[PDB]
C-alpha cells in the first residue's frame, strides 16, 4: 500500500485499496505530496499514467465539507470525461459519506440541474462539468461559486484553445475566490499554449515533458477464421480488438455475436448514449470482447485485458505503442499479436522494433505455452 | 464570359461556360494569369471562394498532353476530397478528349490502381492523390513522376504541419523533376506554417491575408405540424433543418419521411460511411431536405440551399449566424425561419437583434410572397 506514505485520511487510503491501486505512479509521486498544500500545479504527464488521480485524491484530501457549499470545480472538454471523472470522484470517496459530488453538462434540462443543486441530499461540495452548462448555472445563479478553493481544468490545453471554452471557462473562473487553488492536467502542453495556462496560475508546481508481442503474416480474407481461432485456443481474461475503421469494427462485431464469441463495439458514427452503455458493459465484465478503433486506443484502463489484437495494423509506430499498452495494466502480464496482412503493415512493424528494441516475433505455428502470458 | 480574357484555350473556356461561370472571384484574378506562366504560387483566400478552380484551370492550361506520361500532380489530406477535386478536372476538360485523369487513395487494392495506370485507355496526365497511397505507388514504381510539370499541394498548412503526411509528400516530391512549378492553396496559412512552405516554392506569388429572416414563436408540440406546412407551402429548392440533439435529428428525419417529405440526416453518433453517403446524397441534389445538428452549421455550401430552418435556436448568436449563412450562398436569396419554443430562444434572439442589426419580424401569419426570396 505504497498509497499511505503520503499521510491521507483513513478513509481515502481504504478506498484506494479498494481500488486495486497499490503503487503511485510517477506523475502521482511528483504531484501528489505538493498539490496536498494548496500549490498550484501546472502538470504534463503520458497518456493513461494517471493524471485523474492526481486531483482527485488531492481535493479529497484537502476538503472539509461544509454543508450546502461547493469547495471543488473540475472542468473537461467533453461529457462522458466529466461522468467518467465524477465516477472516479464517487469510488475515492467511497468511505465518506459527507462528500456529495455532481456532474452537470448539455442535453438534459438545467430545470433539474437547480432543483438537484438545492436538495439537501444532493446540494454538492465537488461539481465535475462542461464549460458551457457550468457556465449557464452560474449566470442563473443556480449555482454559487463564492467559496471555491479548489479549481480544476482537465485537458487545459483544449479547454483554453478553443475560445467559446475559454470565455465560458474565464466567466465560470471570476465567480471564485481569487485565493484558490488552480491545478491544469494534459497529456500535450505546446510551448504555446503555456502562457495562456499562467495567466491562471500563482506561483505553480510545473511538470513538464511483461508483454508479449507477435504478428501473424496472413492474408486479409484469413483474418476472420485465424482470429476465431485465436480466441478459442489462447487462454485469456478480456480482448480488446483493435479495426481500422467503424464499419470494420461493426461487420466484425455481428460476426463474433453469431459465432458465439459475444463481443460489444465502440467507436464514431454512433449515438453516445451507446458508446458509453457498451463501454460500461465492457468495463463491467459483462462480454470479455470489444471490438474497437482507434477510440480505445490510448488511455482506456481496465484491468482484466490481458490480450490485445491488432486486426488491422496502424500506420505509425506511436499509435501501435498506445494500443498494445491497453493489455497488462500496471506491470502485469500480457500478449499482443498484430496481424500482418499487406506491405505497410511490414513496414510499420518494421519501424516498431528500431524504435523500442522488441524483437516481435513471429508467432509459432505450434502455438504458445499459457504460462508465457499468464 | 469574364474568364475568357485569360487568354484560355477554346475548349477550356467552353467547358467553363458549360460550369455557369460567368465572372472570376478575387482569388481567381489574383492568381490565374500569373500562375499561366509557371511561377510558384503560395495562395490564401477565405473559404469557398473559388481556389480549386485556380490551380484546376492554371494546370489544364499549361498542359500539353504526352501520352503515358503524368505531368500534373494534386496533394489534399482528404480521400473524399481527391474525388471531389478530381471531378473538378473532368468537369473542365469536357472538351479535351486528349487528357486523362486519375485519382488514388487508400482502401482499395493498390494492384487495380498498378493496372489502371499502365492502361493505354486510362494512362493519366493528371493525378490527384492523399499522400499515403501516392507514395505507396512511387516507391513499388508503379508510376512514374520523372516528367511533372505542376506539383499542387491543396490545404498545404494539413499536409504539412502532420508528419507522416509531410514525409509522404517529400518522398514523393523528391520523385519529381526540381524545375517544375509548386503551388499551395490554404485558407488558414498562419505565420508558424509559411517557413515550411517556402522550402518547396522558388520566388514565388504569394498571396495572404439577401437573406430574409423570420422567427415562429411557437409550443414545442406544435412543431411538426408548423414545420410540415411550412415546407408545403414555402417554394425551396433544397432547405436545412437545424437540431440542437442527435436523437431529435433521427426521429424527426423520421416522421419527414413517413409524411411524403424525403430528407436524409447528419450527425455525430453515426458511422462516418454512413455520414458521407448522406452528404453526397444531399449534396447531389438527390433529396431536397436535410436534418442535421450543427455538423452543418459551419462551412457547408450547397448551393441550392435557400431555406433554412431554426427547428431548434442556438445557445449563442455566433452559431445562429453561421446557421442561417447556409443558405444564400454567395449573396444569393435565401430565407431563414427560426422556432421560438421556450424562454432562452426569446433572449437569444433578443441577443441577435442588437449584435448584427437586423430586425426578425415575426412570420406573418398570411404567409410571404414567393417574389421576396426568390
Amino acid at each position: 500500500t505504497g498509497f499511505k506514505d503520503f499521510l491521507l485520511k483513513p478513509e481515502l487510503s481504504r478506498a484506494i485499496i479498494d481500488c486495486g491501486f497499490e503503487h503511485p505512479s510517477e506523475v502521482q509521486q511528483h504531484t501528489i505530496p505538493q498539490s496536498i498544500h494548496g500549490t498550484d500545479v501546472l502538470c504534463q504527464a503520458k497518456s493513461g499514467l494517471g493524471k485523474t488521480a492526481v486531483f482527485v485524491l488531492s481535493t479529497l484530501q484537502q476538503l472539509d465539507p461544509v454543508p450546502g457549499e461547493v469547495a471543488v470545480v473540475v472542468i473537461c472538454n467533453a461529457r462522458e470525461l466529466a461522468y467518467q471523472i465524477r465516477n472516479e470522484y464517487l469510488r475515492f470517496s467511497k468511505y465518506m459519506p459527507d462528500v456529495k459530488t455532481a456532474v452537470f453538462y448539455g442535453g438534459t434540462p438545467i430545470s433539474k440541474d437547480a432543483e438537484l443543486l438545492k436538495n439537501k441530499d444532493t446540494a454538492p461540495h465537488i461539481v465535475v462539468a462542461t464549460p458551457g452548462r457550468l457556465k449557464a448555472l452560474v449566470r442563473e445563479k443556480y449555482i454559487d461559486l463564492s467559496h471555491v478553493k479548489n479549481f480544476v481544468i482537465d485537458e487545459c490545453d483544449k479547454v483554453l484553445e478553443e475560445l467559446d471554452m475559454r470565455r465560458d471557462v474565464q466567466e465560470i473562473f471570476r465567480a471564485t475566490p481569487r485565493d484558490k487553488q488552480v491545478m491544469m492536467f494534459s497529456a500535450t502542453l505546446s510551448q504555446e499554449i503555456r502562457p495562456i495556462c499562467r495567466r491562471f496560475l500563482q506561483n505553480p508546481l510545473e511538470i513538464f515533458v511483461g508483454l508479449q508481442q507477435y504478428y501473424i503474416k496472413l492474408e486479409e480474407r484469413e483474418k476472420n477464421r485465424k482470429l476465431a481461432q485465436l480466441l478459442d485456443d489462447l487462454e485469456f481474461n478480456q480482448v480488446i480488438i483493435f479495426v481500422k475503421s467503424t464499419t470494420r469494427a461493426n461487420e466484425l462485431t455481428k460476426l463474433l455475436n453469431a459465432s458465439n464469441f459475444p463481443a460489444i463495439t465502440v467507436h464514431g458514427h454512433m449515438k453516445q448514449e451507446e458508446r458509453i452503455a457498451r463501454y460500461k458493459a465492457f468495463k463491467d465484465f459483462e462480454k470479455r470482447i470489444c471490438v474497437s478503433t482507434d477510440v480505445f486506443g490510448r488511455g482506456i484502463d481496465i484491468e482484466r485485458i490481458n490480450l490485445a489484437i491488432n486486426y488491422d495494423l496502424t500506420n505509425e509506430a506511436d499509435q501501435y505503442l498506445h494500443r498494445v499498452g491497453r493489455a497488462g495494466r500496471f506491470g502485469t502480464k500480457g500478449l499482443a499479436i498484430s496481424f500482418v496482412s499487406s506491405k505497410e503493415d511490414e513496414e510499420v512493424l518494421a519501424k516498431i522494433q528500431e524504435r523500442f528494441d522488441v524483437k516481435i516475433a513471429e508467432f509459432p505455428e505450434e502455438g504458445i505455452d499459457p504460462s508465457t502470458y499468464l
